[PDB]
Order: structure tokens, then C-alpha cells, then sequence
């Protein structure tokens, strides 16, 4: 008999809130980052799982582990992530162990652009 203590129904309690993106997740993930800037917006490569620590982008995932500093100009947290350690909950289940996988073998990204510059 499977309990579920968490999985099963809606209104956990109370505290506990459904999500709320624009209240505790794009404002609150980048005001860990902080103004500063290097490639992407930081909620972005939040939004994938990651977190800054306090300090300017010294940030880290999260449950998968693994931490992230000197950021390239132009890379995605997806790519970056999934190619050091490829071990996340929703980034793994959101686009299958397949897209994972290729991820992790060789490039992807930036396709369909005219004729390749
Ligand atoms: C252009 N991509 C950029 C984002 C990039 O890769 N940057 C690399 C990078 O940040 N790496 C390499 C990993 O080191 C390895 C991890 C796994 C396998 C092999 C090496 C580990 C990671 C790194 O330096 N992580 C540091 C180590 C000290 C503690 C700490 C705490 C919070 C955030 C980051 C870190 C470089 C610049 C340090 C090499
Ligand atoms: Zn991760």
C-alpha cells in the first residue's frame, strides 16, 4: 500500500505554495546572482537548476550537485549541465535520457540559420 506523503492531491497544507514564477523564482534566482551579467539572463540558467550562492557567479545545481563558475560568453545551462554531469530531475525527464545523452557526445544547438553564416 503506497502511502504517498506528497504525491496525490492538491493543497499540500497551506505554507506550501504551488510555484509562483515571477514572485520566488525569476526575481528571487537572479537577485542571488545579482545585476551583474556575462551571457544569458541569469533566471534563465536558473530556470534549467541553478542557484547562486551569495557571490557573484559562483553558483551551483541543485540536487544534482555540481558546481558552475567562469561562464563562457555565449553558452545555455541545458548544454552546460547536462555535458559535466548529467544527473538532474527535471532536466533529464524534461527532454528524456535520449536527449540527454546526445547532449553529451557532440554539438547541438544553433540550427537553422540561413545557410550557416
Ligand atoms: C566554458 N564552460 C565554463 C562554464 C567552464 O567549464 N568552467 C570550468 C568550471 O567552472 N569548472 C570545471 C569543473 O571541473 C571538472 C568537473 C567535472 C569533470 C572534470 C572537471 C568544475 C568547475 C569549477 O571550477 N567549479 C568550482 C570549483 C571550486 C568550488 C566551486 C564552488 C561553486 C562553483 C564552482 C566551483 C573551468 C573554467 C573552471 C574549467
Ligand atoms: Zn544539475
Amino acid at each position: 500500500m503506497s502511502d504517498a506523503v506528497s504525491s496525490d492531491r492538491n493543497f499540500p497544507n497551506s505554507t506550501n505554495l504551488p510555484r509562483n514564477p515571477s514572485m520566488a523564482d525569476y526575481e528571487a534566482r537572479i537577485f542571488t546572482f545579482g545585476t551583474w551579467i556575462y551571457s544569458v539572463n541569469k533566471e534563465q540558467l536558473a530556470r534549467a537548476g541553478f542557484y547562486a550562492l551569495g557571490e557573484g557567479d559562483k553558483v551551483k545545481c541543485f540536487h544534482c550537485g555540481g558546481g558552475l563558475t567562469d561562464w563562457k560568453p555565449s553558452e545555455d545551462p541545458w548544454e552546460q549541465h547536462a555535458k559535466w554531469y548529467p544527473g538532474c530531475k527535471y532536466l533529464l525527464e524534461q527532454k528524456g535520457q535520449e536527449y540527454i545523452n546526445n547532449i553529451h557526445l557532440t554539438h547541438s544547438l544553433e540550427e537553422c540559420l540561413v545557410r550557416t553564416t
